[PDB]
């Protein structure tokens, strides 16, 4: 669904999540994308 400046990333051991890129936050919760 994502807040204000939440955005997707991925880590390179095989995991997709949502960063805030105003503050460093990191969490799993999905939009559409
Ligand atoms: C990959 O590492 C990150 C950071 O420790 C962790 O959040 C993620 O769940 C890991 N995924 C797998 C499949 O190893």
């Amino acid at each position: 669904k994502l807040p204000p400046g939440w955005e997707k990333r991925m880590f390179a051991n095989g995991t997709v999540y949502y960063f805030n890129h105003i503050t460093n936050a990191s969490q799993f919760e999905r939009p559409s994308g």
